[PDB]
Formats: C-alpha cells, structure tokens, sequence
C-alpha cells in the first residue's frame, strides 16, 4: 500500500516495497511541460473516436476515482492496437504546461495484448459544467467500492475535439511507476463547473497528484 | 571482467549479474535501430562540436574496447549544460543501426557534466578513405589489456563529419551498469575507415563488441533541420 501523504508518501515510494524501484529512476512520469526541452513536429493522427460506454463501472478504490469500460476500444497508433481499459482523475493535475496547473486531469489508460501502455492525460479548466461528468459523479462512491452506471457515457465527450498533443516516454504516476510508457497529453483543455470540482473532492481523495519529476535526457514533442 | 558480450556474462545476463546492473532490464535502453517510423524532423539546438588537439592521449585496451583518455578539459556546451569530453572509445560493428542498417565502426565521445548529466556523441564510419587521425591510435594500441601513451598529438576533429546535423533521443550506457538518463547524439553524417584499418582494429580490439539492439519502446527520436 502506498498514499499522497505520510511515510507512505511520494517521496518514499521506491523504499516501500522492492517492485516499486521504478519510481526513484530516469523517466518518470509526470513532468513539468517546460518549452526549453520541447520541439514541435508533424506527430501521427491521434483518432480515439471511443463506442458509447454502456453499464460502466464506477470505483473509488482509496486513491482515486476510475471508471472501468466494458466495450472493446481500439487505438491505433504507430502500428499498435491499444484497447482502452479505464479512465481515472487527479486532482490538482499531475502534469504542470509551463508550470501552468488544471484543477482536473483525466487519465485514459489503454494497452496492447503484450502490454504496451499508452494514457491519454486530458486537462480540465472550471467553466462550462461537463454533462458526461455529473453522471459519473451521480454514483461514485464517497468510499472504497464499487458502482455500476446506469446511464451510458459519450467518452469523446470527456476530450476536447481538437486532438491537438504533446507526447513524451515516462511512466505510471503510481507505484510500481513502470517505465517504456507513452504518454500523449492533449493541448486543449475541457471544461467542468466549479460544482462538479467540489462533488469530486468530496468522494475522491485528494490531493492525488503525483510531484511533477525530472526530465533529465528526455524531449517532449508537440504536435501541429 | 564483471561482464563480457559472450557467454555466461553476456549482454541477456548483465541485469542478473550485480545489483548495480539493474538498470541494464529496463525500458529506455541503448543501442537502438534508428527507424523512419518512430522519427520525426524538428529545430533542435545547434551542435557546437569542437575538440583542442589530444596532447598525450592514453590508449587503453580494457578487454571490452579501445579508449582513449584526453588530458585536455573540452567544454560541449548543450542546453545550458556545460559537458566535458572524458574519453572516446570504439564498437565494431556499430551498436546503433540506421533503417536497419550496420556500420562497421561506431565512435562514442562520452562527455559528462560536473553533477553527472551524460551525454554520449555518437559517429559512424563506413569503408572508403583511409582515416590519419585514426592510424596514429592503432599504431599504438595494445594488442593485449594494457595501456600506451600517444607521443604524437591527435585532432579528433578529424574523426567527425563537418556536417553536424544529428539525431537524439533518451538512452542509457550500452555496457553494464547501463545506466538510464543518457542523453544520445548520433551524427547523421559518417566519416570513413580504410578497409585496411578496420582490420587492424579487429586485431587489437575484443570484437563483436556491440551491445543487441533494444526495445525502443515509448520513445522518439529526433533529426534535426
Ligand atoms: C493498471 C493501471 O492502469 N495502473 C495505473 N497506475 N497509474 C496509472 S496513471 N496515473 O499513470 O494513469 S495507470
Ligand atoms: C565510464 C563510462 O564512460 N562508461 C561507459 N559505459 N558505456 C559507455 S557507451 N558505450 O554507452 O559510450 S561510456
Ligand atoms: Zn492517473
Ligand atoms: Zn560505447
């Protein structure tokens, strides 16, 4: 088990347990969007286009708010067939745009058969109320465990539609923190209302952000 | 040794052989094949690349390969980091691959900042013209583990391409402990070996002494205009 806080925080997440040695290395995730490491070039599409996501199930599971799909999505991306699996949130965001922070990030986690990683990091600015959102936190339990959605869910909804990205190599921002993940964060941020901001922190730990960490040899590429 | 590129010691078995290799597993590792696939062009900082003449060099053969250690202190000034040039060594065949494709010398100009950033400039050579700088280093290395110290003077400007246009990405060492965070500058442009000389090489130097390509994983590499 590992927490945001404590002796079992951040900071002591490599010394807690042996396969959690990834989180003290060269490529972790997150980091801070910084222009000085960042190039700009013609990056591959990025098309989700995800089903609408029937029954879905919503989990707090003591370190966020993940939301499990049940339709097979595929994410075609440099020849790769990702599927997503769940999306989750943190709030502040993890990851800092020119040391800029979103009260909101949504992470869209996918993986290929022989388990290539790849998340999908959305930012979230307080404005328009978001209505897939008020579904999701119509149900979310303000505990541990575990609920399914009634009402359907238009992921795409979720994303701004301009697929604009930035894309970099790095990790989970969770124990074990498991490098050779690809991260693509979108440029656009959606919007959620103060109110929906509130419900959240109320049934969702937080703050569950991860220190933004070093980028050490690394270049972030955002694409046209 | 603690490590060789053959048998029991073998690069599949660095990792397992010290835990100081651990990093040898891992994800972002190096040498890697340099595909068109996961490329893209882009403005990348301007390669300053300029060495002052090796006075004195020591050419050691250290049973992995041949280096040599310049006594000068080079300054390769990269993102407001100031590296200096610690040693430059040789791997035939060449560690990284281009499109697929194997050169028969790799050159690696291994810097590092004053609070450890590292950052390795890589060179290819292909057989043509019969490289001056190059002859003076084999006329002199140990056939066998030891070292020698060069009496004449060495412009290792002479062993890189004038054109500086490279390609970059994240990596690590590609001999144990392989550590992660390495910062990778291969020229584009390589410089050419006699036939000759690349024979000569193989006879004072361990070869195969190129580490397998690995997974490139989730990472992009970089040309610049
Ligand atoms: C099984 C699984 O998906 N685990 C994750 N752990 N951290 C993740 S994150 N915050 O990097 O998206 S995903
Ligand atoms: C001390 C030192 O420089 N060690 C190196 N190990 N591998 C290197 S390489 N082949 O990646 O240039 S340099
Ligand atoms: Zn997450
Ligand atoms: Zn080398």
């Amino acid at each position: 088990e590992w927490s945001y806080e404590g002796e079992k925080g951040p900071e002591h997440w490599a010394q807690l347990k042996p396969e959690f040695f990834w989180c003290k290395l060269k490529n972790q995730s997150p980091i801070n969007i910084d222009k000085k490491y960042k190039v700009k070039a013609n990056l591959p599409k990025l098309n989700l286009y995800y089903k609408t996501a029937k029954e879905s199930e919503v989990v707090n599971n003591g370190h966020t708010i993940q939301i499990n799909i049940k339709e097979d999505n595929t994410l075609n991306y440099l020849g790769e067939k990702y599927q997503l699996k769940q999306f989750h949130f943190h709030t502040p965001s993890e990851h800092t745009i020119e040391k800029k922070s979103y009260p909101l990030e949504i992470h869209f986690v996918h993986k290929t058969e022989d388990g290539k990683i790849l998340v999908v990091g959305v930012m979230a600015k307080l404005g328009k109320t978001n209505k897939e959102l008020d579904k999701i936190l119509n149900v979310a339990p303000a505990e541990e465990g575990e609920k399914i959605l009634d009402k359907n869910l238009n992921l795409n909804n979720l994303i701004p539609k301009d697929k604009r990205y930035m894309t970099y190599s790095g990790s989970l921002t969770t124990p074990p923190c498991t490098e050779g993940v690809r991260w693509i964060v979108l440029k656009k941020p959606i919007s959620i209302s103060k109110q929906q901001l509130e419900k959240l922190k109320s049934v969702m730990v937080n703050p569950n952000n991860r220190p933004v960490q070093e980028i050490n040899s690394r270049w972030i590429i955002e694409g046209f």
